């Protein structure tokens, strides 16, 4: 099947860095043409741990940017809701919805997100077992979601640490899709991430198996105004995805039937 | 003085409130150093399966609590989902509190804040201690005075919580602390037996109040049906933490 | 019942310092009538974490040391095993055999320490959870160990970290009687642990119930060489102890019957 | 060379041992860019129960141990549980492996390191990969020159371990490292289905060998009955994960 590959700056810091980063990943989709580009960028950073850190330019600003992205470089989009009012003004533009990790369990939201016809991408709660996430896939079928996807992006592991417990993969892909978030599962909640583990785990995350992974990455992650510590120097993108296609290629004739 | 949170998990009907109502207004007279704050759901949002039970609505729930203060003159405190329900919850509820899962939603804290009430923040079970100075400082840039931080559990692998009982006094350094005796024994996705003996750590480590869900049947309750304490076990468990609190207080260390 | 209390230095860094240690226990042992106080200290530290710290002068000297303790202050003893041959020469003089909290799981070591006849206390495994004590105890038993303990010492909490999970203590108790260890709970395992909870700690303790407490104790902990930043200052250790005292009897009406 | 330890993982028998090192023997003439192991345990010293599987002694073991490799000409590992043991062990084991419980015993250690042989030890579930350097400087100390660390899991909540891959990259810097494939997904106090996509893991991450448990018929195992890979399986998992290394490798980051 097409793996996917999501990728773009973790918040719309403005609509000229989308369009930066956009060219980039117009230019791999034209290469990789056996993969599935979805641009992503959040309009909203809703639950930064400090009150002072960036959070964004509004959703009016965001949705008009990532529809900027689309028009110019005809790439599919995917933002993440907040509350459930967001889920229709969102949809207009995004073709995936993406449910915050912390929010993977809010009924409103979810339903509020499948009932746009739009697809749905869940990220996995880092309080979440495993196998409960068969009953967020039974939510969203529910409210009429008819492609959904649950990403693995960490769990607890003690305090300000995650840890990927690959064995999740295999458990999820029963019931839904299953995307790896490459650039969040190695972040240090409440820490200040450690980005030498960003591309040994997203090899993991292939060989083990998986539909698609999901990677922040921005032109200057230093001057980020958020996951600075994290998102992928954009220059890197095309290596890491040859890398994981090679890997997938590879590893594929292995991979068990669920 | 001392808090005591206590009430239905989810308002399964004004009946039942009325009924929790009336003995958490005869401990409160028999009681008098202790603050009691009723408690009770309008809307169970996070539920883990679309066919569990979360309430009759925001409207309804505000009339059944209106009418607990009403006729038992109690304080009333309910939790709040997304941002549009702060204020009119307000109208009722004299403490808004903040569900674990969204104890970071920036907009929801500030909402909250925004409407003069006091806050009460579900610690998330993702938090560390620590980190839960930058929560306080939300609500205070939000306007809110009167704060509290809920210790309710910790991920501790998968379908398990464990109680650091470190975090109260790391928490105490910003804020009021209140301790959820029956979230905390709850398994995700519990055990009775523990509540009683894990609250009577709380007390004896020091907290500025407690949160217990009770109910007259809690094996017919809507919600939590395997944590809910029953009604008629309340003032035994109330007197036995003060008794405790008594003389544990001396050795409270200081902020 | 009379409640035991189990202290003394780390390691023994000398027969001075154990006799010193010793008077003061020896001392609170006459306040204290409805305490059953037994004097702890390790002839030997087999599991630093360096090769270079301090591991002390062997198991002669050691033994040697505690039945100078013994005789001068009539207390009884308890220290610490590593291999099976130690129990017989340590069993001479310690009325406690303690088993490390690594080495619980070790048949040999607990079989060798049950059938010297003396008691034995089982320090709990990070690693192992609570239920799973049944077992140990069996192990025990099955070796003729009538008199058996199991102390609570924390549980692997993410990295260099240990959490004190109390719902251990009604569980355990159910078995055999249990100890809360106050001092090694705090720990931060390779962390170079935090001192200001360790009373806290212990009031849970008392407050939710136990058979006893273990706590390291010595004149100048800075000066220690082991546990330097968890040993509680000797002259601190009355009023632990008063507190602990009162907190239990107030409690102990509402401690549940296993 | 990339390094493959396997085996039943106790004696129950030498006839057991012939059994799987005739097979070993088979795959190491196939695969004649790998160096193989032959691993089994002549006694199960840490068993939950004390009614539990334990095996034939030392002396037996060794004999038998002793048999496979002068008939089929395989290198030796076991593990040792006491100082005492090192000495007898070293007379036919390779490699000297050190229990995880085990792990901080520094005189078990030191003996293994005082042997000559190579020393393998497996990471305790209670250590971080960053503390496994003063493991590797007890053994250097020791006289230990050829030093290995195997990952085998870390306590995760209760009865549960978790493999945090970041481990390899971490403890590749003081030594080679292997990966346990059948032990990373036991049950403290396991899942047979991950043991295969785990181990795919683990090379695609990068490491310097993998061990595994191997039994004829594992349903009848004496020992770990449900982790124990069939030994008709081993050829095809060793097949994809060199299939894996020869691709991944050309992206393991340097030390
Ligand atoms: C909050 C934003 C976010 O992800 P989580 O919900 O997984 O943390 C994101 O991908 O932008
Ligand atoms: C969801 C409801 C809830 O608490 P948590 O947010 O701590 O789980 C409650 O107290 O009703
Ligand atoms: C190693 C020494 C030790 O305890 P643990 O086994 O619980 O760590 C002790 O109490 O001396
Ligand atoms: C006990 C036996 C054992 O391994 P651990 O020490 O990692 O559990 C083994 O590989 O036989």
């Amino acid at each position: 099947e097409k793996f996917l590959v999501i990728a773009g700056p973790c918040a719309i810091e403005s609509e000229e860095l989308l369009l930066k980063v956009g060219e980039e990943i117009k230019r791999l989709s034209e290469k990789f043409k056996e993969v599935e580009f979805v641009f992503k960028s959040s309009f909203d950073k809703a639950n930064r741990s400090s009150i002072h850190s960036f959070r964004g330019h509004g959703l009016e600003y965001g949705v008009k940017a990532l529809r900027k992205v689309k028009e110019e470089f005809g790439l599919k989009i995917t933002t993440d809701i907040h509350e459930s009012w967001q889920a229709e003004p969102v949809a207009e533009v995004a073709d995936i919805i993406q449910i915050p990790a912390f929010l993977c369990r809010q009924t409103d939201l979810l339903l509020a997100a499948a009932k746009t016809g739009r697809a749905v991408n869940v990220k996995k709660g880092q309080f979440l077992a495993p196998w409960d996430t068969k009953n967020v896939v039974e939510k969203l079928k529910f409210g009429g979601a008819k492609e959904i996807y649950l990403t693995e992006r960490g769990t607890t592991f003690g305090y300000n640490n995650l840890v990927v417990d690959f064995r999740s993969l295999p458990i999820m892909k029963q019931w839904a899709k299953v995307i790896y978030d490459a650039t969040h599962s190695v972040q240090l909640p409440g820490g200040l991430g450690m980005r030498e583990f960003i591309f040994p785990l997203i090899r993991a995350a292939v060989a083990v198996g998986c539909d698609g992974v999901f990677m922040e990455t921005h032109p200057e992650p230093e001057k980020a105004l958020s996951d600075a510590s994290t998102q992928l120097p954009l220059s890197q993108l095309e290596g890491i995805i040859e890398a994981i296609l090679e890997i997938r290629e590879v590893a594929s004739k292995y991979y068990e039937t669920i």
